[PDB]
This record gives C-alpha cells, structure tokens and sequence, in this order.
C-alpha cells in the first residue's frame, strides 16, 4: 500500500495567530481541482514546529474531511523528534482516516542509526496506514543510512519509501539499484524531473502551493514517460524552485501565497518571521513569470 | 548578573520509562557536594527532546529546591524551536526560583538571523532572569551568527552570553574579540581549555556528570588564570572526553553513569537508545583509568 | 559552435615499470575506436594528468591523435592545469599536434575568484582555434566554476561549447541547461551519466567505457535518441561497476579493473596513487564477474 | 631534528611576469629582521602552483642565501600532487642548503591514506632534513588522517609533525593527545593563540609578512607561556587575519604587501589575479589599524 504521485506540503494559513481553518480547507480544494494526487498536513512547510498537538490534530481532520468523497490521499505530517510523539500523531492520523503519515527523521537529539530504526519500527508497528520515511539532514542534524532506509523497508510492512531532502542523486540510485520495490519521493523541487526520470515515482513538494496545475503535470508526464514534457516544466519552474527558498521554507512559499491574494495575511509564528523586503522583492518579482492559478 | 564557572548538564534518569525523581534529587546532591558552581536541568544532555513539557518542569522544580540553601545555582534549560513553547518554559522557570536559563537556538524549522532575534528578544523580555544563548549548529541546522549573539547581547540586559557547542574557535575569538563583556561557555567537553584560555567564563558540561570534580577544578584553575593546572587536568580527561562521544550525546555519558552505579537502570527514551556492544565496552575500559566520585 | 559530444573515454595511462607505455596506449585506444566509442580524451584525471610530466603528456595526445586518424573517433586532449601559462600551453600544444578539442579542468589548489576562472579560461580559448569544453569538479579542485561563469564564458568565447560536470549536483545540471539549453552539457561521473542525459545533456566522459566501451557507447547512444527505456536498461545494468569503480579514488580501481581484465600488463600508478586495498581489489574482481568484457 | 616558532610563508613578488628577485631577498631580509624564526618559499602563499621548476628552485636558493650567516632556517616549500616531483624539490632543497621542508598534500588527484603514506614515506627517504607535513584539505580535496600523521611522524625519523589549516581544534587536540612529541604548526592565523596555548609549537603565517614582528611576539610570548600577552596580540590582529582571507590567499595579502609599499606592483599570475575594489578597499582600511614595519 502506497502513495505517490503529485503531492503538495501545505502551508497552514494563520489568522490573528491561529490557523484560519476557512482559507485551509479552502487552498486543500485548490490543490484537489488541479490535479493533485495527495496533500501534505503539517509538514514542515505547514509549519508543524509551531503548532500545538491539537493545532496539529485539527489540521490533519480538515485535510481529511475535504479530501473525502475524492480520490486525493491524506499523507499526514506526524514525525517527532520524540518517538512517543511520533506514535501519538501516528495513531490519531490512523484513527482519523489519514492515508498514510509522513515522519521526519528526529531532529536535534541526532539518534544513532540503531536509534532511527528503532523510531520508525516502533512508528510502524503503532499504525496499520502507509509510512513515508522523511529525510533531510540540513534541518534534522541527522541522516537515515541507506542501509537503514532499506533495512525499515524490508523489515516493516507499512514503511513503503522516502522522501529524499538531502540534495544528494548518488544515495537516491543506491537506494532504488539495492531496493527498487521502494518509492522514492522527492523533497527538493528544482530536481523533481531528475527524480522522477531516474525511477522516483511522486513528488512532495513547495511549489505546488502555488502552482499545483504546473507540479502535477509534470508529475504525471514524467510518470508517463513523456521526459521531454516533464522536463519542459521543470526547466520553467526551475527560477521559482530556486527562489522559494530564498530563505528558510515556508517564509517565501507563504509570501508568494499572499502576495497572490491565496491567503490573506502574512502570518508566521516565531521564530519564522516575514523575509526581509529585499527578498520580499525578489519573490514577487519572479512571481510574474508564471500563471497562478486562483480559486 | 550572570552564572559562570563549572555547569553540569545534568542527566535524567529514567526508571521503567519515567522520571526517576528521587535519583534525579540525589546526582545533583553529588554535582553540589563536588564543586560545581550550577546545574542546568533539562539540556540536551538531559533529553530535552523526549520529556513532556510537564516532566521538563518538574525537573527544574527539583533542581531548584535541591540547591536551595546552597551556592550552587540553576540555569534551566527552557529551549525550544517554537517561541511560544520557549516563553513559557522561560516564565515558568523565573516563576519557579531558577537563577537564570539557557535557551538553545531553534532546532529543524531554520529562522533567518532576523527570526532569532525576535525569537531570543521575546524570550529575554518576558522575565528577568539572566539567559544564556546556545549555539549547537550541527545539532539544530542554524546558527546564532556572532553579529546576531553580539546584537541580542547588547540590546537585551538579562542576556550575558552564549554557550557555544559548534566546535569553532575562530568563532570563539570572534565573539571576545568584538564583545569582551560577555560570558562565553564552553559547550563541549573537548574543547573547554581552548575557550577557556582565550577568555571563556566557565564550562556547560557533559563530563562533568560523571567527574565533577576534575571539571570543576579545572574551570577554576583556568578562572584563576592557573593554566599549568588547568591543562593538566584538561590532559587527563582526554580519554574519557573523547569516549563521552562515541555516540550521540548522551548516549556515552548514561552509560558510563550506569556502568559507575551511579544510576539504576540504562534507560532512554526513543528514538534514543543504548550504545553498541563495542562502544559500550569501549566505555567501560576508559573509565577504569578514572577515580569516579560517588554519593 | 563546433563541438565534441557523445560516448567519450577518459582514457587510462598505462604504466610499465613506471614509464609510459606507449604500445599499450594505442592498442588500448584502437579497442575504443572499435568499440563504437565517439571521442576519446587523453590525460585527463583518469589519465593521471597530475603525474603524467609535460613531455609524458603531451606524448599521449600524439599518440591518442595518430592513433585516431583515419576513423570517426575524435581526439579531445587533456589540457588543464592550475596555472595558466601552463594550460595555455598545453592548449597550444594539442591545436598544433592535431587534436580536436580539449577538455580543461578548473585550476586546483590554488582556488581563483570567479573573475579568475573567467581570465583563465578566456585565456585559453584565445589561444587556440579549436573547441574547449570546460571541467568542473568542486570535490577535487577546492573551486567551483559557478553557473553564471560557465554560460558566460560559452556566451562570450566563441570556441568553449560546454561543460564536463563531475560535481554530483544534478541541481546545477538542471540550472545550466535551463538558462543556456545550447551548450552541451556532459556527464563526468559514470553514476550520473543518465540523470544528466535524462535531462538534455549531450554526452558523456565516462571511466566505466575504458573497461566496457560497447556498453557505454551504446547507453549514450540510446538516450541520445531519446530511446529511455533502452538507455534505462543498459544504465541498471551498470549500477554495480560503476558503484566499485569508485570505492577508491579514480582512477585507482578502472586499472584494477584494467588489470583483472588483462588488458593491461601490470597494475602500475604514480605515487601518490597507489593500489587499492585487497578488500576494494576483491570486492572489483567479484562485481567484473557479472559483465561480458570486450577484448582487443 | 625540529623547525618551529615563528615562520612565514614567503609572497613571491612579480615584476612584468618575472618573479622579482630583488624584492624577493629584500622582503625575505624584512623577516628576518623582525624576529622571525623560518622563512617558506614557495608553498601556497608564495603561488607555488604557478612558478615554474626552475623558478621555484631560484627562489629557494635566494631563501638560503639571504638566510645564510642569520641563524634564520629556510623551510623550503616542496610539495607537490606528483611523488617524483615532490621528491625532485625536497632533493634539490637538501643539496642546496635548506635547513627543512614543507610538503603539502597532494592536491587534486586524492590518493588515499596509502598513497599519503607512502607519497611522504618516499619525500622523507629521499632526505636527511627534517619534513613537515602540511594538511589543507580546503585547497586539495584530501585530507591526511590523524593517524597517518602520527604513523608518518613515528616511522619515519625526519618527519617532524603537521602545518595544520584545516580549522578543526579537534584534530590539534587528538594529534598532541595521541603523540605529544610531534610539533603541530598553525597554519591558521586567526587561531594561532588557541593552537600555541593547547600544546603548538609554531606558526606559519600569511599575517607575517605584513606584521612580522607582530606574529613573532604573539609566537614567543605564547611559547614563554606569556598567554596574556600572546592572547592580546591575536585579539589585535583578529580584524587583519580575518580580512587577509576575504578572497583567496595570497590576494589579500599581496594586495596588503602593495598598499604598504613593500612590493612594486600588484601583480599575479593568471588564474590569480587583482582583488574586487570592494575587497581591496576592506583591506586598505583594516591596515590603517596597524603598525607596519617597512624595510
Ligand atoms: N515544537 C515541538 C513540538 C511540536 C508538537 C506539535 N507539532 C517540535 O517541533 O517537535
Ligand atoms: N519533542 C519536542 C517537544 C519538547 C517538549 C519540552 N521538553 C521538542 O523537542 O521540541
Ligand atoms: N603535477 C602538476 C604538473 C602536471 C604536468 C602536466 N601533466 C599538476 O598536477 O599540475
Ligand atoms: N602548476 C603545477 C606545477 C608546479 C611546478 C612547481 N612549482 C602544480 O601546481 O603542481
């Protein structure tokens, strides 16, 4: 069991500092009217740091009670650097009627490798629902081997792939020449075409908050083998791939929103904060290039 | 006001998955009796990550009413990537008697320079007990920058310093030689002599769990400007300094507190976990080379 | 622009008894040409530029050069250097004596500011008529050249057409085609050759074809024409040599496998390059087993 | 056998292409009449890579010459990424007076910790001076081990201990701990106060040849154990040692040399060239700060 295909990590809109859940479940039928195979609760461009545990809870009912009735699929955002958090999240997202859960390898305590496996098994034996294993050192201070990467693949039956944030092709051909049952997903927009032409078989992605017509067809080109349409697209996106992490994701990705008129506020909580004008600037800028879909 | 000189991060000692409260009293009974000039409750090297807010606080109230009636001072650990987590933990310490905090930089959701700022400003003004930054890059993804710990240093009075654990002594230098006011702490065991030598006020420490002695005269030594003594001490602690890191703090440093009897059990909380069998051989054979003080 | 592009061989130097061995050179090199193999690059890294002397060196591009007159298979030198006077020269050295082209790593060591690279690189291209691809490999040289070095120069110097990307960036690949689809990009690393492919590049400087030139050829050949599953198959297939043939830094274990293949006589590098461990030789002997190696 | 204390890796001046050979002994008698200890020509900072055979060769034979009667020892830079030619160097420095040399890893064509070994194994047998290893795996894409350093340093007699400008305190701590009789280098100089007070020998600056007699008071001081001292001139210097590397060594340092009169021309050779104006005009300013000798 698993899920793949275009995907988007949502932002989570705040309002007066909560989450505006009207403008959520409204940029989650967005995403479901322009093609888009999953969507992505509180992740990290959803900001799951700053979100309480029942903040986090509601987010991923809205996503499923808007995705019902469709065949768009809830990966919810339930990793912690704490395993009892992460079963937590798990389980609620299993009982709530998510797809599958997306669990970011723990952050800051940086686990040994026996550690990481011990995490995710504990995560997938709480949980009968699909596991995507999340990796990206640069956030987390820690990396999941590959051999570990394959070792939870083979060893636990829901943990059915990853998704690769570490901005590094060589460990994604190792892992689908030693386990090529596995689905790999990419974390990093800019190379999503690369990804996908070399055996990767869906995308998690930033930009497709604002472009999510663009990220699903060239999802589904290169899905279809049709490499010169997917990489057509990607070589457009690739000027905004770039920008949106101008600064630290979600700053630009939410600045783009309201600068499209998708959200109406700028909100961040501390310590993300709006960019600074230069890159305020820069955003909007590129932001002209492309047709932005709206509602 | 500030709190220098040697510093304990203390372990937490878990007995059959909680808070071994009545061991926790007594290793910082021991840490008093041997010199150490604070406690920092709740670091990482005290599992921040894995206890619950509730189970944090109650290990700054222990350490508090411990050193009561005592020199020995609390610097609470009250960290976290979410501002209003890190407020709180902020208030609920200045709420509880602790003598200051120590609040590492926001982990895994990576705030611009600006984000910390705000981040560390709304920390500072919501008590007035002394804060202690805390740099650990290859634990978090991001850095205090030396401008950004130079601006909130000055901007902000109860804010005297940082604990840097990034293992960069040009930083080190950078810091005193632009802003020799404020009270640089060594945060890692291997290199307390050089920040120490070059100015530093005093360790935070992980050894100093096991051999409080030998890290507390040695920060005086060096406090006295003593650096025969000092680096004397410093050599001898090579051995056990290195082994402490074998694995992921604190993974070495529990062990071996188990492995001195010091506490009952080798328990963790997940995703950490017990080290290797040749680690935990390897730590073994080290501290045979040591006079481990015990209660 | 003129250009190289295509199945290309970063030719290994063999070695007998520390000396140059020129008869072996060239056999080595007709084996390419009959392998389908498009260009062959002499004295590249795999080549052992860095311990070749300049006389060694330039004697392998005269012998890579006479060796391929009179068939398809086109002759793009090695001709970096971390100094300029020396790279120019070099450059000279291979218009005057016949090659087609020249491949020219970025200075190493001594790590020039972008404006550098440019003035190097300009330099060279102005002292010879013939096409210059450039040869970025961050990992080795302690520089990058970045981006907008690259499609400036291609932009500005009639004569430099591309890039050799060794970088494991596949980001970057994605940036320079994207912004100057006409230059022609080419693989550096044998692990990326079809990543790079894949997204519109034209070529490849490959150490695998030195031991399995048919397989590289016609994996290049495959995607050129746009033929993905074919190039997909024959680039799985790879995975495990090309995964070996850098346990150890190029071109330590391509001669071993050279060796083990009996196409060279003796396992012979310049210091500081050496053999690899018995474990990385063994592990290359067992991994050879699974694929069907060409002779002479 | 042992070269240590204040040393200086030599700029090699140009004059219409030509190396100067003038200025060279001038600038070479400079040092020696500031109280430094050893002079290095040709390593990096005296653009090894693009002087020919024969004018690297001139150039250690001035160094001998101008040093002869001085009690002043020529460390003649003898490195290369080609065994045969780093031995035709170290060969020529012995026969030609040199008291030792400095032979820097192999850059570019990254052998192994074998090849290392056996790279300076081959250097040390060729001679009967003493050989310091140089480590800077910045510039050549490799790094020596610590423990092949320390095989190095007890297998073979000549070999005397490591430059180190790999900015890794760490190492320098591991190096000394594991082998106390080996003569760690700084080749760092923001950190030269750091690597003298915990157990350094000596220095081999780039700041020296602007402030010779700065760098040697720093070195003597530290090495008379005079901490607060050394400790305030490497804070004074923190500004100029940084800046001496805000684009490539020897650009900003040539460009110093220039701005203080010392040399004729700001000339390089391709691919090294003139510093940005911005640059340039950062290091003019820094300069004003200080005392510079003159000839
Ligand atoms: N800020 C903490 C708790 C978040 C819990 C709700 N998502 C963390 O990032 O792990
Ligand atoms: N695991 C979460 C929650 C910590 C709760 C307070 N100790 C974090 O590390 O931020
Ligand atoms: N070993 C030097 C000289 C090379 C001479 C020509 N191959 C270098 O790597 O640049
Ligand atoms: N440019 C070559 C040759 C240097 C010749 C001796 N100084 C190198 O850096 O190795």
């Amino acid at each position: 069991n698993i899920i793949i295909g275009a995907m988007t990590a949502l932002i989570t809109p705040f309002k007066n500092g909560k989450v505006d859940e009207q403008s959520y479940a409204r940029l989650i039928k967005r995403q479901i009217e322009n093609g888009i195979d999953a969507v992505v609760p509180v992740g990290t461009t959803g900001e799951s740091a700053t979100l309480t545990h029942e903040e986090h809870r509601t987010c991923i009912e809205i996503a499923v009670e808007t995705c019902k009735g469709t065949k768009v699929k809830v990966l919810a955002g339930a990793g912690s650097n704490a395993t009892h958090e992460a079963v937590g999240l798990a389980k609620f997202a299993k009982e709530h009627g998510a797809d599958g859960i997306l669990s970011v390898a723990p952050y800051y305590n940086k686990p040994t490798q026996q550690g990481l496996y011990e995490h995710y098994k504990a995560i997938a034996q709480s949980v009968d629902i699909p596991v995507l294993l999340y990796n990206v050192p640069g956030r987390t201070g820690c990396e999941i081997s590959t051999d570990t990467i394959i070792k939870l693949f083979r060893d636990c039956e829901n943990i059915y792939g990853v998704k690769e944030a570490s901005g590094n092709i060589d460990k994604c051909v190792d892992l689908l020449a030693h386990e090529p049952r596995m689905m790999l997903i990419s974390g990093e927009d800019a190379i999503n075409y690369p990804i996908l032409s070399n055996g990767g078989k869906g995308v998690i992605s930033v930009t497709s908050n604002l472009l999510p017509d663009m990220i699903s067809a060239l999802t589904h080109f290169a899905l279809d083998e049709n490499y010169k349409e997917a990489k057509k697209i990607n070589d457009e996106l690739y000027n905004i791939n770039k920008i949106l992490f101008c600064e630290s994701n979600p700053i630009p990705i939410k600045t783009a929103m309201y600068l499209a008129g998708l959200i109406e506020s700028l909100e961040f909580r501390l310590p993300l904060c709006s960019p600074s004008k230069e890159n305020f600037a820069k955003i909007e800028e590129v932001m002209k290039k492309y047709k932005i879909k709206g509602f």
